[PDB]
């Protein structure tokens, strides 16, 4: 699905911007990644990329 490519790569961004220091670019790809989920009504996806989310910020 080009929608999981898409939101796999804003979270992986996610991912590496957190690490390396930058929440807040790293929270400009999560918002981009709960939009396509939410764009393609898949709440099932967007509730795993706030999961996600709420695991790199505890």
């Amino acid at each position: 699905s080009d929608e999981e490519e898409k939101v796999r790569f804003y979270l992986e961004q996610a991912e590496i911007h957190y690490r390396l220091g930058d929440p807040e670019a790293a929270e400009r790809a999560i918002y981009l990644a709960k939009m396509i989920a939410a764009e393609n009504s898949d709440p099932e996806l967007f509730e795993e990329i706030e999961e996600f989310e709420k695991e790199l910020l505890e």
